[PDB]
């Protein structure tokens, strides 16, 4: 009485998720106008079932976001027992905060819109502010890559135990202090002010830039510069969310990279094909059990230091 | 104290609404990210003030949808004393049932996502079903393009006192019998087996308009033109409130035995125009600047329908 | 852990549902002052189980409503685990739009009640307008009486090869067109304008009015007439709800029908007495069936061109 | 700016409400259907209007509730500013706790229906249980019979300095108590054995007022009144402030040895007090009135408690 | 995946419900800022589990209630299956009418903070006004003492069969008639006008003093005076709830009562060193039995006039 | 029409905001019983009016919190037309995440539990993160300290223009570089190893102003002050917008090095400053006045910013 969904025929991920589960994707009928006005049909039975959709990585968001919306209605009417969006990278995560302007709280209203179209739960990883679980009332398990990160960083640089991780910005400095606290290790951190400041230590050491998302990369580009200027022997790149738009790969090509490492809560495939520097860690796995243990009522704060 | 603002960059219906208000569409800076992802900010305090937010033309349908679903959001918190969508063709109206099918009521979805948003009333015309009215608990005014296409009909068909009003489909019976006895004149009605069409009521030797509220690839209503020319109308027309007009629709159009296709301006047709001669269009803004002045003001909303 | 629960002393149609499931009805106490003012007590705990509530067939529809609403709240604060309403007839179902007048949607505010009354299902048949599901957030599952009637149509008349169904409004189309294509054979329609007028082919051949409902009965009886004067062979009437209120038993008696065929959604006993031309397709095995359907988490679906 | 509304043919209680304000009633259409199905439709534009509807009298209590919640909702929907419910006397509001038993709450469910039909207010008269107001989420005022049945009392019978208030039955000691400290009289209970009928306090040679808060078919208060002549009262009166009166009442009452029964306007009497003299009304339009009037002016309502 | 969990240090009461369910109390770490700012972790998975929360007896009601809250939702977005609050002695519940001024209906708001904070079940004893129960829509149990007083007041007052039982207010007489007539004893009643007045029969007669609830008790011990006054024998006096603050011992102490007895509703351990008229009757059987019921979905009715 | 109502006995920042808008608070009764058990009573009629409430500033946080949410609620059922809950300091704040436990988010219940007590609008004053706004579906104000923090470091510390702002925590990056890019100067940051503490950025023979949105027991920022004088600062100083300054905060303060320490008024300072004299405090009521009289009037609240 589990049944996964997908988005789009973005199946990828989803595939693995439920391969990994002993299952196979249920049917789902999309039939999409051209102004996309998205149709669907849930083609089983889902009542009285634990139902899991995993958003599509397709690219366009807001098809993706009501392609989510729909599915999630459909199975709810549909008398579904618990609808859970599975959303590996929560959209519009950066309008999580007013900021001194006129702005929406775009994140706060994909929560709002996600609770009245009738989810239950919310299974995501790395949600860009921690605080986005709070612009629910449903319980939100907010997976991270972190363990996936520490063991990737063990495993290939083997510098590791004298590296610095340095945060891109000044928001993401308890992100990299965390880090280089358990790997017992140097943390510096790149301010903005067009000027780049780097405070801490990466002089003849092993740079490793931590952020939990890359879009056009100027950001990670740019630092990576500072870093090799501050004295760094060679600079990584680790980030858990690889939206990778616009000139993002040709700025990684021309990049000083050593690697840029991301996970594959979005489709990696066809970016890698044109960017060798790309390496993705894949969480379907991570992804898998905590729709398993969801499922059975079994503890899932296991995967927050364990690799399934 | 009231404030226009428009969606995307469809700004024709908006301005066209603001100047019959005697008003300048409020600032609202746009930037578009990174995969479609939206952003918008209001450039200016509407602390207070009485809001208009209308929808964009821009295609994109769910690229549309969270726009508008932003601007709301954004004006709610930012102290928006009242928050109007004015929605004059209203996304994903057709997904208004279940039909037999494991599928959304996403209209309803639509309706719900608007009210969470922060939406306290709508502005739309002719709403596919008028049931989608209750999918609400705010108020909703749902105007008529009906009063303009009679209007249309009596100023432009000489022979129109013996033409007869025909439904695309069978569900467009209502729609229709209403037209048709405004007018004091006969309807009929087509029908696809579900293959062969099948036609209901006298079309031979009188004019058939095609009336229906919208038309997208126009693959209904092309093959229902035809019927109509096999059943010898005399010539055919085509009315639809709602002009989607998408895919093979430019073409299908001249290419089929229309005499005209007659649109409101509920979704931009400038570029469309220019590529079929035989589209004209109702200009629908001074109904939509009328409902939202009496919106405003408290006046009298029903008599324009 | 199933529990079903009857309206008032209109036990007829939920005695059938409760033999088909092997259950006896619950104990209520119901007393009753005489401003109507309606006292219920269920007399079992309802504490953790899955509770269905039939409305009566009474009559008086908002005694009715209020019975079924407080039954509803005394399940739900009695900790039920679910209630479903089972409402074959869905009250105030015309007042479904506004329809150019300052009108209630008074559907959408029976919608609401029942959704604030505490319903967590709703089981009905054959709604007025489809929409009306739309009404509320809850799952509805709303049957469909075709399968029957399409049934019924097959074996007692025998020139159902060569038959037109006819709807006796423009509201009806869709409804007559899908019988019409399933069986094969015409459709046919009728528009008051005091004046009907009669779209399609009854010349020779057996018309049949389907429609969802007859009230006084003042319609289908003046389409009957039209029927006859347009050459149709005989005349009959497939309501799936027969109101019969007024003066609706000597219309039909009256009436050139050769028979008026309604489910008994409402209680027909009574009414058949006054009135030879009725006949009843029993449904309770659909009400039955959709209650054990939805109680197993089992498929509803298939009672959708299925008679069990 | 003002609108009021009434609820089906009693309209008695509005007609003196609109009165006392300067305004007559709201044009309201109001068909009734097959099985009584409930019709209405508002006859004017209520939009951005702050509307008041008063209740029906009209005995049965299911009907008049879905007629207020139909039209409640016909204004929401229609763009009132404002919809505010006056309910003299406030249905199901026994049923207002389960009394161990697996009983409703139909109090509660009373007030979640008034709610979300988008009453935004509540004006009602003596809450059988105070707790009510908490049974919502907006605003309910709750005036007060007492000022004007003390009123009463004093300018209607004689030996009111050593009259005792008794209470018809043990949950009635707070209502009487309270009276009884008013005038600085006595008071005393009535118990029915859960059979016999046991009375505490002191009634012998003394007029003996019966209050409650309502009286449906007399039956308690009239065999309270046998027991208050039993234990050598001089003469008993009875105060109700909702006057309900079915079954036997009428009849009840006369063969009753009550001096008076008194009641309010809160439910139409005009038909029994034909039938039956010893009844008196206190008119308590005024009172509503002022609280609609002070309500909309946003002015003190507290003082006509 | 029954889980149990307490407020404050304060376990006395909900270890003793625990116990009898043959259960531990589930690990929560409490952390306390010196402004008395709240912290709380939920030391194990209640993914999936039925969870019942005991509020403590501390004494400040504020941090109690906060504590509560806070309690709720953490075990609400750690994906409990469901949160009960087991609140032996509603706080606040005095306030539950505005009373002819503009007051707060602070009952009314403890029930919607408890309703958005998560709760799915409220489990009380003797609610001071049944009517409380109409201020939430989730269901609540009101447990009542009556069945332990009645046994108390049979075993301990040889002259029961010759009692008063007598109400402290106005506000009590339904509560003293009820236990009157169970007995098939007399009742009585005082009112403050500051003069008490007596209505009903006491002289020669054990007077009980029967309530809800004492708090300074300034009421309670003015009533004992006025009763022997009256020719009562003695002065017992019954409270489920013995709250018992400022000089409510001093007062009880030089009272002229035979014995004060309370539930353990309210931790008594401290009080009753200070005071030996103090009796407690042990309520957690009573509460135990129905988290056990709540949970297995059996009958909670029975507990309405048996002592388990 | 508008009405400004104080919570509990620390009546100061409200006397200074109603000051300065020309009126006087509110009358409140406020009866404490048993066991903390809180008594509140709004003393005059809010019908119909603008009412703002302003938090308490006497330390027990769960007193505070509840008188505030039974006022918010008491002004509402008494038909207050609008309730501002103005909370300079928003309690629960830090409490705002999981954090990797299994934590309640406790900002968002209280967020929950204001808005259903019926709170229209928030005024608050450097939320502890930023995100919390998006806690409520009401409107939140939430105001800076920032231009009142940069003016008195530019007044009042000589060296300025070489200072470096320091970060007691990794988690105070965002708001200490926001403040070091508008003077134009450096930035460091401090973190306790999860123990030893580790500095990044420059601070040798240069001014330390340790920058932070709130201090308690100021265990964090006296060793923090230490490590910036192992590190050779010049001299340190201490902002903080909130300054709760509870246990051993006192005397800490005074035996660290701090040059001074500075605070705003959002929580009463008058009790601490005796007995620390190098404590100073910016006043902000000013802004707080000025905020809800540009609420009240629909006016920028935006440029206070």
């Amino acid at each position: 009485n589990i049944k996964i969904f997908s988005g789009s025929s973005h199946q990828d991920l989803s595939q693995k998720i439920a391969d990994r589960l002993g299952l196979e994707l249920g049917k789902v009928v999309t039939k999409k106008f051209s102004n996309q006005e998205t149709c669907v049909e849930i083609g089983e039975s889902v009542r009285g079932e634990d139902v899991y959709i995993v958003q599509s990585g397709c690219g366009e968001i807001n098809d993706n976001l009501m392609e989510l919306l729909i599915m999630i209605n459909a199975c709810k009417i549909a008398s579904a027992s618990r609808v859970t969006a599975v959303i590996p990278c929560f959209p519009y995560a950066r309008q999580d905060k007013k900021d001194k302007s006129r702005a929406p709280i775009s994140a706060k209203l994909v929560a709002n819109m996600l609770s009245v179209a009738g989810a239950d739960h919310i299974i995501t990883m790395d949600l860009h502010a921690s605080q986005i679980q709070g612009f629910f009332d449903i319980p939100v398990d907010n997976l991270m890559a972190e363990p996936a990160v520490l063991k990737w960083i063990r495993e290939n640089i083997s510098e590791w135990r004298n590296c610095t991780i340095v945060s891109p910005d000044a928001g993401g400095a308890k992100r990299v202090t965390s880090i280089a606290d358990r790997l017992n290790v140097d943390f510096a951190l790149i301010h903005k002010e067009d000027r780049m400041v780097l405070v801490g230590d990466v002089k003849d050491r092993v740079a490793i830039l931590v952020d939990d998302m890359a879009d056009t990369c100027g950001t990670i580009c740019h630092a990576a510069d500072k870093l090799l200027s501050a004295g760094a022997t060679r600079v990584y790149a680790i980030l858990t969310h690889g939206i990778f738009s616009g000139p993002a790969i040709s700025r990684i090509n021309n990049a000083c990279f050593e690697a840029v490492v991301v996970t594959n809560t979005i489709p990696q495939e066809d970016k890698m094909k044109h960017c060798s520097k790309i390496q993705v860690i894949d969480i379907s796995m991570i992804l898998a059990e905590a729709i398993r243990r969801t499922h059975n009522g079994e503890s899932v704060s296991y995967l927050f230091s364990h690799v399934p």
